């Protein structure tokens, strides 16, 4: 019926998919890259992080209900009075593999299916039939590839579906990405449509892509962070005001030097003002995953990394028949994807609260003859596998989503493995090393096309400039967290403070708020082993000191969720 989209191969040992927990995670990752190629539901970083959080929460409770855990307990309980938080009982269901298949298939089905349930009122509607159809093939195909098979008649399978229904009804946010009613408010420091993509022409009818097109200005999920239900956070999280705003509107020396670093470190490859090296250029793209064709969003890459970590530090050698491994993975992925979801929530809530402008507009519209550059261009977020030019993500700058996602994901890995892989203070560098780690942005396969992407052909048969294959090894999760964060400074899409306080990451000079630069004028960073996220800042509306940028925010969301043992956010503190 539908011509299936030819997907490129994943750089991962085939062995990983013999484990059913990893297998379903993988299916969730395939839907992520496919939905970003076809323009289906749950696109964008915050909502694609939530889809994975939901999938793993459903998997967690189906598994641990059938194979009860020792310390922790299920996220939801069977004896809870509140029906919405009431986990179905097994009553004879004893097959964990089928329970997981059931929870996984039901959740993903609900998330990516054609919303024939009437309530498809533009919540995020403008998805073609082909998009739904392409995603349906991924789902149908997975049933057949699942290790050990799928038995829909099984009791255990039906129990899993029950679990999925509960989590879906409780956590689904259909209109989370609604833009309705939002319009930028220009002025210094304020977010507005980026100047290289001021408007995009989208078809009037998605089903008819070669017909009429209309003007469209995109503002990604302006109301999400404020209104959506949180997952496992036990409090609301806040960041210090960014330099130039509110209580910090007097941090002009910081702001000025930030403009300077932005130019030298994040400009286009060929500009005379760009001081970034070839290796730093590789660090910027490696961590991209900016919603591209065949690639998807950042949560996808972070999960690709955690899969490697999981298998590398597994307790038992058998990936296929080991409950010790199955429980370790079901647990890790739940903690990690839940932290990722909530990090997406709070980074987006802070992004739209401050509405801080991206560096491209900040540098072009600075207004001062000796500070700005009305013609500056950034290396930009890469439009991989398209013949489009780089772009600036369609949402405010402060704090960085990449830094926040990364601070949460990797701090969660660190807490989980402390004492197991090595020993460290929870706030100092770990020992979690990985190697042979390849990013799809730099794999010798993906590329920058010279003509529009052809969905009926494998990218290998499409002319374009092929991205160099770079194989990395990292020494710790502290390095991952740091590099993932500064990568955005090299792409030129984030200010230094969107990642973390400049003091904690840059080498100081005798001049306050001004940092060290080498011979060729490039910014020099602190050694990863020495980095400590301690600099706090003030807020105009609240008393106390608060973290600065995304990494410290992600770190705090992860510690809270872990310290509380993966427990639902009290309903009394969810948005009104």
């Amino acid at each position: 019926s539908v011509t299936p989209i030819p997907l490129p191969k994943i750089d991962e040992p085939e062995e990983y998919n013999t484990n059913y927990i990893l297998f379903w995670n993988h299916v969730g990752l395939e839907l992520n890259r496919v939905t970003h190629t076809v323009g289906g539901p749950l696109t964008g970083p915050p909502l694609s992080a939530r889809a994975l959080g939901m999938l793993h929460l459903a998997i967690h409770d189906a598994y641990f209900s059938i194979c009860p855990p020792t310390d922790f307990t299920t996220f939801l309980s069977p004896d809870t009075e509140n029906a919405a938080y009431r986990l179905p009982s097994p009553n004879g269901a004893n097959d964990a593999r089928q329970a997981v298949a059931g929870a996984a298939l039901k959740m993903l089905s609900s998330l990516y299916m054609k919303p024939v349930e009437q309530p498809n009122p533009n919540p995020g509607a403008n998805i073609s039939d082909n998009a739904y159809a392409q995603l349906g093939l991924v789902l149908d195909r997975s049933v057949l590839e699942a290790p050990g098979g799928v038995d829909r008649e099984s009791a255990s399978f039906m129990f899993g579906e029950d679990v999925a229904d509960v989590f879906f009804a409780l956590l689904n946010d259909p209109r989370g990405a609604s833009q309705e009613g939002y319009h930028p408010t220009p002025g210094r420091y304020k977010f507005d449509d980026e100047p290289t993509h001021p408007v995009v022409l989208i078809p009037v009818d998605p089903n008819n892509p070669n017909g009429p097109k209309m003007p469209f200005r995109q503002y990604h999920a302006p109301f999400y962070g404020k209104t959506t239900k949180r997952f496992a956070t036990q409090s609301e999280h806040f960041l210090a005001d960014p330099p130039g705003l509110r209580s910090n509107a007097d941090e002009t020396a910081e702001y000025d030097d930030a403009v300077r670093v932005a130019i030298a470190m994040g400009g286009a490859q060929a500009l005379n003002s760009t001081k970034r090296s070839p290796w730093q250029t590789a660090q910027g793209l490696y961590w991209a995953y900016d919603g591209s064709n065949l690639i998807g969003t950042p949560p996808r890459f972070y999960n690709q990394i955690v899969r490697r970590i999981a298998v590398t530090y597994k307790k038992e050698e058998d990936l296929a028949n080991s409950e010790v491994n199955n429980a370790d993975f079901a647990r890790l992925f739940a903690l990690v994807d839940v932290a990722c979801t909530d990090a997406g929530i709070f980074s987006w809530k802070e992004k739209w609260e401050f509405e801080f402008w991206r560096p491209l507009s900040g540098v072009r519209d600075d207004g001062r003859p000796d500070h700005g550059d009305p013609f500056w261009l950034t290396l930009g977020a890469p439009a991989t596998n398209t013949n489009d030019i780089p772009f600036k993500p369609p949402f405010p700058a402060y704090p960085s989503g990449h830094a926040t996602f990364g601070g949460a994901v990797f701090q969660m890995v660190r807490r989980y493995y402390n004492g197991r892989v090595g020993t460290w203070k929870d706030d100092e560098p770990d020992n979690i090393a990985i190697d042979m780690m390849i990013s799809e942005e730099l794999n010798g396969v993906n590329r920058d096309l010279r003509q529009p992407y052809d969905p009926t052909a494998p990218i290998e048969d499409q002319p374009g400039i092929v991205r160099t294959r770079i194989v990395r090894h990292f020494d710790s999760a502290w390095e991952l967290m740091f590099e993932n964060a500064i990568s955005r400074i090299f792409l030129g899409v984030h200010w230094r403070f969107d990642a973390a306080a400049a003091r904690d990451i840059l080498i100081p000079t005798t001049t306050k708020d001004v940092y060290a630069v080498d011979n060729n004028g490039a910014t020099v960073f602190q050694n990863v082993e020495d980095i400590r996220y301690t600099t706090r800042g003030t807020r105009e509306d609240e008393e106390g000191l608060f973290p600065i940028g995304g990494v410290p925010l992600g770190i705090e969301i992860a510690d809270e969720i872990f310290n509380n043992g993966l427990k639902p956010t009290p309903p009394e503190i969810q948005p009104m």
